[PDB]
């Protein structure tokens, strides 16, 4: 089962910290980052990664547990794929 690691957006959290995000959970250079960062501001949300079941689990609570720490709203979801 691939799952879809989806970012979804919010007026409060910082676009810094969704380049953190994507940096230190995804490992993304800061060029990519910030393609992505912008797609979660303008387009509502963006598909970070695509993993099996288990790793994205992982992320999605690694990500929402990061982000609860530093007092920040960001939502970070999964939703199968199917491709």
């Amino acid at each position: 089962s691939m799952y879809k690691v989806i970012l979804v957006n919010d007026d409060y959290t910082p676009m810094e910290f969704v380049i953190d995000v994507l940096q230190k959970f995804f490992s993304y250079d800061v060029e990519r980052a910030t393609q992505l960062m912008l797609a979660v501001h303008y387009q509502g949300k963006a598909i970070c990664g695509v993993f099996t079941a288990e790793v994205a689990e992982t992320k999605v609570a690694m990500v929402n547990k990061y982000a609860r720490e530093n007092e920040h709203p960001l939502l970070c979801t999964l939703e199968k794929a199917g491709a």
